[PDB]
């Protein structure tokens, strides 16, 4: 399991987090120096915990599916939520068995979804060690409108921040602010799948990517992505997609 205490918490400290979320998935190689997530993982193996704590200590325990770092569902006192899709349904069945109550959520995970649920896209929702405090205090009581919005900051927040280092710096920079995300970091979000797969492809391709792969930088400039040598490969993702899950 890993853990985060928002009591406390500082750059420093999310940041350790962060790294032991990464160093909880499971990987047999390296591509281009990056970890390839497994293309699959049978059983309860196939989740991790988290474990997150608010500022006042409350909990929830979310499930995590280590192949592709989904959310899949959580724990809040004794009642389970997962969301409405088959990868989670299956989550079910290994993890939070011994809650009193399993509530499946009136949405799937996916951005488009959520967006949709919450009522505003996540370009206007901010982001920051706070509001990943707001949405642990709101996941702890259902309430299916404000999750998606909670859901929207903690995907953000532990699952893009694993994948991205620049993800992880930005939230380092709002630990006491939040701020909505820069363009770039949705840019990011929004490519892992493709670079994943770049990435993989150029493996036989001379480290060139069959398809170049359009992002928005740090300075808000529209840059495009042809080869390994880009600092978003050297630099930046630190989790591969399996080419087998794309
Ligand atoms: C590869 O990417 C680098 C770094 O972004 C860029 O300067 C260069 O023009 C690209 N090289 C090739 C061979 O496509
Ligand atoms: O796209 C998805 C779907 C489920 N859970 C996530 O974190 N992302």
């Amino acid at each position: 399991d890993v853990s985060f205490r928002l009591s406390g918490a500082d750059p420093s400290s999310y940041g350790m987090f962060i790294k032991d979320l990464r160093n909880a998935l499971p990987h047999t190689e390296k591509v281009y120096n990056i970890p390839l997530l497994l293309p699959s993982v049978s059983g309860a193996g196939r989740y991790l915990l988290m474990h997150l704590f608010n500022y006042d200590g409350n909990t929830i325990t979310v499930a995590v599916d280590v192949t592709n770092v989904y959310i899949m569902g959580y724990l809040a006192l004794t009642t389970s939520y997962f969301f409405n899709e088959p990868a989670a349904d299956l989550a079910s069945q290994y993890v939070f068995r011994s809650a009193r109550r399993k509530i499946t959520l009136p949405y799937s995970g996916n951005y488009e979804r959520l967006q949709i649920a919450a009522g505003k896209p996540r370009e206007k929702i901010p982001i920051g060690l706070p509001a990943l405090d707001t949405a642990i205090s709101t996941l702890l009581h259902y309430d299916s409108t404000a999750a998606a919005g909670a859901l929207l900051v903690l995907i953000q927040t532990t699952a893009e921040a694993a994948r991205f280092k620049y993800i992880e710096q930005q939230i380092q920079e709002r630990a006491y602010r939040d701020e909505v995300p820069s363009s770039a970091t949705i840019s990011l979000e929004n490519s892992w799948s493709g670079l994943s797969k770049q990435i993989q492809l150029a493996q036989g391709n001379n480290g060139v990517f069959r398809t170049p792969t359009v992002l928005v930088d740090s300075k808000g400039n529209r840059v495009q992505i042809t080869n390994v040598t880009s600092n978003v490969v050297t630099s930046n993702i630190q989790l591969l997609l399996n080419t087998k899950n794309i």
